């Protein structure tokens, strides 16, 4: 359920009112619903994590995360 900096995700920004400062944004990455990347570091009261994508690290909130959607890697 939590997210710690071990474990990998996939990347699946899908919220129901996305605004596009966000949707917009990733475009420049190249990373579009169903992407792959890894934990740097979390809370689990709420603190500032890094994503770890194709040699690039991006920066995410807890907060943040409540919009986009994530789908854990094939155990």
């Amino acid at each position: 359920m939590q997210f710690t900096p071990d474990s990998a995700w996939k990347i699946t920004g899908f919220s129901r009112d996305i605004s596009p400062a966000y949707r917009q944004k990733l475009l420049s990455l190249g990373m579009l619903p169903g992407s792959s990347f890894h934990v740097v570091r979390v809370a689990p009261l709420g603190d500032p994590v890094h994503i770890e994508t194709r040699r690039v690290s991006l920066v995410l909130r807890k907060k943040d995360l409540a919009l986009i959607e994530l789908e854990a890697v094939a155990q």
